[PDB]
């Protein structure tokens, strides 16, 4: 197994997957990492897993169509992993917690968001449907690129919003487009 954290790169107090070589701390895995559960595989192999055993999983979607879907177990799972995905980037940093809005001649957002509140939000089973997840993540972007304006730093919201939006469509296999 590996000897550092497949999402912050980190060594550490880490868990290994049983079924592939990728370890984890215990609250960078998402779900964080199951007591006990020998053997044990991490939301790559449970990803996978749904994948091998309906291969037409993987055929093309419409987002409209993926948005509606209640959040059974296996979409639960595609959205934790989704998050996790984003979560791997450095430069989620920015975006994991509470942020706070005092900046000369902005307004911060009415509704601000940040991944942890996400990470929070699907623990507590609070999103009924896709819709819920992605809005609220989309929300993360869209807030920082308005409170940021033409400061330079609101190239990281665009940033993190492209890792989210290309795992969004390789997770759910969105129908590919030009
Ligand atoms: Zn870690
Ligand atoms: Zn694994
Ligand atoms: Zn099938």
């Amino acid at each position: 197994n590996s000897n550092i954290c497949e999402v912050c790169n980190k060594w550490g107090r880490l868990f290994c997957c049983d079924t592939c070589p990728r370890s984890f701390h215990e609250h960078c895995h998402i779900p964080s990492v199951e007591a006990n559960k020998n053997p044990w595989s991490c939301i790559f192999c449970r990803i996978k897993t749904i994948q091998e055993r309906c291969p037409e999983s993987q055929s093309g979607h419409q987002e409209s169509e993926v948005l509606m879907r209640q959040m059974l177990p296996e979409e639960q799972l595609k959205c934790e992993f989704l998050l996790l995905k984003v979560y791997c980037d450095s430069k989620s940093c920015f975006f994991a917690s509470e942020p706070y809005y005092n900046r000369e001649g902005s307004q911060g957002p009415q509704k601000p968001m940040w991944l942890n509140k996400v990470k929070t939000s699907l623990n507590e089973q609070m999103y009924t449907r896709v819709e819920g997840f992605v809005q609220d993540m989309r929300l993360i972007f869209h807030n920082h690129k308005e409170f940021y304006r033409e400061d330079k730093f609101t190239r990281l919201g665009i940033q993190v919003q492209d890792i989210f939006e290309k795992n969004f469509r390789n997770i759910f296999a969105i129908q590919e487009t030009s």
